[PDB]
């Protein structure tokens, strides 16, 4: 159901996310090699992949997770980081919109998550641009597990129209604003946006659609266990805004699946 080489992306995007959680990569020296305890980020140890910018704790949502150089795939990636505590930030989320007229018209978004975003923006977007004079030949991927995948998916919506593509990976996002705003996710161009989900993960079934919320289309969802390894036939991709086929779907959701994808993630101390 997925190629062999979208499922190789997701599954370097997903380490690329989980690094974002160990504390070491919240604060390390430009030029330094990223690397992840717990043999969580093979793959990103692999490449050449040293820190661009580090940042923990900033602006006004903690904003925690690195802006990365990848000399072997040729990638700039922003990695946004999910809660440090999942639980805790799942049971206290407030599921407030805003109109964020700025990205897209009639569009609203988590209040939280859109605040957090513009509080670095003006930061991470330049720190971006550099790195694209500096590589002009490198793709922009934005990525993150969790409220790291809400911050990366807002921001490629905000950054993407100005001369360079930008790619989202997210794993485990929640919904992220209202119909208009998953319209909008769905059919921007200037980079693709690849929301994975995971069995009956409950991230991305909040805030619930009765607060107003929509997910944009498509949705690439892992039908494989906790726990267990996924192969490229264990994805299907599944169209429509709002679709019931994939993670969406009236059962009891589970806190667990959502540490599981390829990988552990969100654990990494």
């Amino acid at each position: 159901e997925v190629s062999q080489d979208l499922f190789n992306q997701f599954n370097l995007f997903a380490q690329y996310s989980a690094a974002a959680y160990c504390g070491k990569n919240n604060d390390a020296p430009a030029g330094t090699n990223i690397t992840c305890t717990g043999n969580a980020c093979p793959e990103v140890e692999k490449a050449d992949a040293t820190f661009l910018y580090s940042f923990e704790d900033s602006g006004v949502g903690d904003v925690t997770g690195f802006l990365a150089l990848d000399n072997t795939n040729k990638l700039i990636v922003l990695s946004f980081r999910g809660s440090r505590s999942i639980e805790n930030w799942i049971g206290n989320l407030n599921f407030d919109l805003k109109e964020i007229n700025d990205i897209c018209s009639g569009c609203r978004g988590h209040d939280g998550f859109t605040s957090s975003w513009r509080s670095v923006a003006d930061t991470l977007r330049q720190k971006v641009e550099d790195a694209v004079r500096e590589h002009p030949d490198y793709r922009v991927v934005f990525t993150g597990h969790s409220l790291g995948g809400a911050l990366a998916t807002v921001a490629g919506a905000d950054l993407r129209g100005n001369g360079y593509d930008i790619d989202v990976f997210s794993y485990g996002a929640p919904r992220v604003g209202n119909r208009a705003f998953a319209e909008f996710l769905t059919v921007q161009t200037g980079g693709t946006l690849y929301r994975i989900t995971h069995t009956n993960d409950i991230v991305p079934r909040l805030p619930p659609r009765e607060f107003g919320y929509s997910h944009s289309s498509p949705e690439y969802w892992i039908k494989s266990g906790t726990l267990v390894p996924v192969t490229r036939n264990d994805i299907v991709k599944i169209e429509g805004i709002d679709a019931t086929g994939g993670n969406n779907q009236p059962n009891i959701p589970d806190i667990p699946a959502h540490l599981w994808y390829f990988g552990l993630i969100g654990t990494c101390l």
